[PDB]
């Protein structure tokens, strides 16, 4: 008879568990539990101790993660975990001989490193420090300092640039092992031209004049930074004092202008696939690249060049997806919008053919999500076909050979709990472990991959059940509302005892940027269960136009124009949801994060009438204040040659007369190096200009994700107070 | 039947009048009527045209401000005004020539000038641009430049740096033009130790990258700027290229380690007096310097010292009181603190004497506020003396040769009116005009010196007091209450129809810092009269211990520790006015701005219960984080051979807790170079952590005084609104 508190929400009262396994081979996997690595057989549930309770407690608390070597040989032991962006961050390193059994001592791995990796095969280590890169062929030999023109916000060797680690790569990586570990291939940036930005930091009270902190950061439009590729060969290194890399130039066609590199991925040993994008991801190029043995340099022929393009927008959903060639790396097979649109598989060949160079293996009105793995006659990948949802997902496979035999792995499985999957297959796919994120409580299962049988139960959340019994859980439904003849999917999390006859009063939760997806089928315990269980709120999603993984059409509907279709469209939905008879029309609101708090400020100042509050956080007020990469994929260059037109009439402060019409929340950090504040700012600045009262919420030295443990309480503590005062509850 | 809207407020609906008027001489004084400068005959009501409407509108509407040269002959054109700091900006010039009736348009004056003043005598300018000094013996002809070592954030000539233009000298100005002209004095400032506090800016909306502000700002403790006095030949200008400029160097007593530069007067013009005090404003020194015709050098002989100390705590109200010396300058009388505390007037002789050095002219329980004028026979000054009002301000006179023939000369006049007086003497005290800001609507007259005959009324409120007619004005109650056996008197802006017997919500308005004075007899109409008017609420201020104007056993009691006895007895107050019976004890605010918001906020989380809720407008939360002239006056040095204690146990974010009791609103500007919002940001972030929700409201580009138009309005809109939700009114 308890509902669900918001503190339970902010204490994490109620904890979800899972199964995060590490392959270490074709058929045994790692775990962590109680703090030990446990080496598990998959098949029989055979376990044993690899690395002790112990061992980590050596450097004390501070263990922030561990990587063991690929032959199984060593173990990295990191420590002292500082972050720094997204995925940056500098640590301690120890290197624990397994055999030996104790940590080396004698090459010690520097004390700030900001990057470092085992090699796909033995014990060789590649690591960036001072924005150096350096290579040890085993952990207890020295260091071999691999490039030296490193340095602090102008040159990035084997590391990426603020850009490039929040836009293009999703990591602070930027090296590559080849297979066999003889090459290693790595990236350079110079944010030599890149303009700065420069926030202040307070620190500790007891600082006395507060820090400013620079970061090189490109704006819409702005100069960004360059690139250069190297692939330095690491089996010389014994035998000279500097060896000297190879640099691969980009494509031709890509070169005249500003450009970017998409992704790196190795074939075999002797051959490397190199994706490049034009500035204006109009055009994209996917260079095969081989090693000569006579001149020793790696040649990438057009005749192997490869071109993607988009005459409706940008290319892949955020870029181009990724290739996956075959074992003699003859063919690959990579996710491309077919004819109609739709992301799909089809297959290519190393050398590129006269407008054929695909040959779609998956068609229909539905996407293929990711490629999962490549066996020597099974394709194995995940996709929103089932049940026509596009906010489900399934793990399916291909018969290389027979592309007729094509079956569904996950559909049967719980098609009541489990809907959203995850997968995770062993070394060369002879298990497979299934992450049911599903509608019910998540549930992980791993299965041996011949006949699919469920070898056994590595997770389901009984314990989680057992104490969600005592509480009024709310639900969700996942449906879709149709416009213009088209499906729209959306989602709720209706409040307990819902009463369909009831009024409620609605939030809309958002994002709605492009290739977003909000009404998915998977679980999940966060603030809007707390607003449903116990503030009897009703929270819901809509993915309208430019959304989710259901063709270009849908997608690239906003192209060029952000702040357009997505902001209406979610309008629509709340008329729609009203339709739907149990939404109080007097009690309706809006919040979002990000571009969520973009559209919520959009939304709000559209003086549409249906909202009567709504809180944006670090919202984006006008596209010329953001990042090059992510904006002008979608945007173009805030030219008048360009797109100069739409960037200025997509602006928020422009619509701060309409704000007189609605209570709104501006809350937002103030070291937030994503969305600068400078957003913030200029909204809270036309609001005042216009006369417009609202209300503002600071944080001080906050992230981006506001996500320090107090900021993150009291954001939350803050925001609900806010509602139950616009909704009349509290 | 109408009452003072929030909105009578904020546009200025009912004006007020004044009469400034500049003496031109002995008997004719400067007026500006209409956009037209009238020059009139103090005497007869006799007036005539000095400058017309005309004129003015050539430099369009930009036209700033007008300076007419004392000889009568040119007038400065000020246009182009760019505030910078509480004091500096900068403007462009334009010499208009009465006599030749036109603009000068030969040498004119640079056009981004950092300050430009007048001879005394006749028509010699000075003035500083790009940090430099320059003269012109005559409008017409050429600039003669006097420094070259400018540079800006690093060396001042003539002008102050940040601290010195807002702590020690009230303006932007560091240059003396002697009587007669012939000297110049000058200082210069080094603020290359000086740390750097950098704010962003935004600017509009169109601005892409923020801006960055620096400001060599010194906090307490930090390494503060040094000084140099200079005193150069203006006569020689003509026969050189360069002339060189002879310095005086501070007293020993003030060289052995950091100290300032307190106050330059000039005697005759080959005497020159200077005030300089130690970094520890514990010890003072007026060093007397006589000009050497043969050796070309200023001396400055310790016979001529002249010491002030303090065992109680600083010296002066906010450092040593200004000289005023006999026309032979053998003696002169400076306001001093007598032997029981109270700051009276002594007379000095140029040769110290000693310990008898002083002569007080003055005895009483009430301290001298301002020397007005120093006639060869007679000494006006400004006391709070009358009816043993502190708060009041009352124009004297007392007779050189007869210290008995001590007269008031506002006392009588209109009693009822006025009680609050300032003056305005012509040049030679024949005439002067007094200034009633007292309680009732300000009122100006002139009188003949000799006998006091009113010759007439300059301004008396009768348009104002026509249209306040038709609306409830609040009233004013100025008391005091006792505690400890000492009278501290507080003032209380009473709604309307105010009746004693029903209950009302209170709201404390304070500043409470050293020598600070919120309650007295001056009338005014601003966000109180507003509160009280329309909202029923009774405004009230409470100076307490560390105020006023009553000796330093009350001023000094503070000393050393502030966050101490003027929070506590401003709670105190509260309590005693509860005890009055007509104050809702559910439904007490205290607001307070600048060191009122570090009240305000020292209050609201001393957990005394006795406040509901309050709001804090740009406050200091720990004295480290404000400048050194200000803070260490009253806190000594940050070290722990010093007050480090005293500064770590004031602090604001200390009683982070004690605020889960209070709603609290804290307001700050983003570009506050006063007060710098890590003040405020420091705050958050206590409250943050400790899990104590608050409102919060930035202003973007906004100044410590957040006074532009639209801020103004919006930041009283919002307070007001803040208030109203507290009171359970809206
Ligand atoms: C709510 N929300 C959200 O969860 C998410 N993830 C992403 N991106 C995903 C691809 C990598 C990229 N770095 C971030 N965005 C895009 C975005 C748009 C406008 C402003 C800021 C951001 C940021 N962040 C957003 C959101 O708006």
């Amino acid at each position: 008879r308890r509902t669900y508190t918001l503190a339970d929400y902010l204490k994490n009262t109620f904890r979800v568990k899972s199964y995060s396994l590490r392959w270490v081979s074709d058929s045994e996997y790692l775990y962590k539990q109680e703090n030990n690595i446990l080496l598990f057989n998959a098949e029989h549930g055979n376990s044993s101790i690899f690395l002790e309770n112990s061992t980590f407690e050596i450097f004390g608390d501070s263990i922030s993660d561990y990587s063991v070597s690929p032959d199984r040989l060593f173990v990295l032991l990191e420590y002292n975990y500082v972050k720094q962006w997204r995925h940056s961050y500098t640590a301690s390193y120890s290197i624990y001989d397994l055999n030996k059994r104790q940590l080396i001592t004698e090459e010690k791995i520097p004390n700030n490193t900001q990057w470092i990796t085992w090699s796909q095969e033995g014990h060789k280590l590649a690591y960036v420090w001072k924005n150096d890169i350096y290579v040890k062929i085993e952990p207890h030999l020295p260091s071999h300092r691999i490039t030296s023109t490193g340095k602090e916000n102008v040159i990035f060797n084997g590391i990426n640039d603020w850009v490039y680690e929040e836009e293009i790569f999703g990591a602070y990586s930027a090296l590559w092992w080849s297979p066999n570990g003889t090459f290693l291939a790595y990236a350079q940036f110079n944010d030599t031209g890149v303009p700065l930005i420069e926030y202040s930091f307070y620190s500790d009270e007891s600082l006395q004049y507060p820090k400013t902190v620079w970061i090189p950061y490109p704006k819409a439009g702005a100069v960004n930074p360059t690139v250069k590729f190297f692939i330095v060969n690491t089996d010389s290194l014994s035998s000279t004092t500097t060896t000297i890399p190879m640099q691969i130039t980009a494509p031709a066609s890509v070169t005249t202008g500003d450009h970017y590199l998409c992704d790196v991925a190795w074939v075999s040993e002797d051959r490397i696939s190199l994706q490049w994008l034009r500035r204006i991801q109009n055009y994209s190029v996917m260079a095969i690249c081989d090693y000569d043995k006579t001149t020793l340099v790696w040649n990438c022929p057009t005749t192997q060049e490869h071109i993607e393009t988009s005459a409706t927008g940008w290319c892949g959903r955020f870029r181009p997806a990724e290739p996956h060639f075959t074992s003699d790396g003859s063919s690959f097979y990579k996710i491309v919008s077919d004819k109609d649109g739709y992301k799909h598989i089809c297959q290519f060949q190393k050398d590129r053919k006269p407008e054929q160079v695909c040959t779609f293996i998956t068609k229909g009105a539905w996407e293929v999500i990711s490629i999962e793995a490549l066996t020597s006659d099974y394709l194995y990948y995940i996709s929103n076909e089932y049940k026509e949802m596009p906010g489900g997902r399934n793990l399916y496979k291909i018969q290389l050979t027979d592309h007729t035999n094509k079956k569904c792995l996950s559909c049967d499985l719980n098609p009541e709990r489990c809907q959203y999957y995850s997968v995770s297959l062993s070394k060369e796919a002879k298990y497979y472990q299934l992450g049911c994120r599903g509608p019910g409580l998540p549930l992980y299962t791993l299965h041996r991959s011949t006949d699919q049988k469920e070898l056994r139960v590595l997770e389901d959340n009984s314990a989680l059940d057992k104490m969600l019994q005592d509480v009024q859980m709310p639900s969700k439904k996942l449906d879709f509302i149709v416009l213009n003849e088209t499906r729209f999917w959306y989602q709720m999390i209706l409040p307990p005892h819902f009463d369909k006859s009831k009024k409620y009063p609605l939030l809309i939760d958002v994002y709605a940027g492009p290739c977003s997806q909000k009404a998915d089928a998977a679980f999940r315990l966060n603030w809007a269960t707390y607003l449903a269980s116990t503030e009897n709120i009703i929270v819901a999603s809509f993915d309208g136009r430019g959304s989710g993984y259901q063709g270009d059409k849908i997608m690239h509907a906003i192209n060029k124009r952000l702040g357009t279709l997505e902001v209406e469209d979610q309008i629509e939905a709340a008329r729609q949801f009203l339709k739907m008879g149990f939404v109080d029309s007097k009690r309706v609101a809006i919040w979002g994060w990000s571009y969520g708090g973009y559209v919520t400020s959009m939304v709000l100042g559209s003086g549409s009438g249906v909202f009567k509050c709504g809180i944006a956080v670090a919202p984006v007020s006008r596209w010329e204040y953001y990042d090059s990469v992510y904006t002008e994929r979608y945007m173009g260059l805030p030219t008048p040659e360009d797109n100069l037109d739409h960037y200025r009439n997509s602006t928020v402060m422009s619509r701060a007369e309409n704000f007189k019409q609605v209570e709104y929340l501006l809350i937002h950090g103030t070291a937030d190096d994503n969305v600068h504040f400078q957003q913030s700012a200029q909204i809270s600045k036309a609001l005042v200009d216009a006369g417009v009262d609202f209300q503002a919420m600071w944080y001080t030295d906050e992230d981006h994700g506001i996500a320090s443990s107090t900021a993150h309480q009291h954001i939350y503590s803050h925001m609900s107070h806010f509602l139950q005062q616009c909704f009349s509850l509290r």
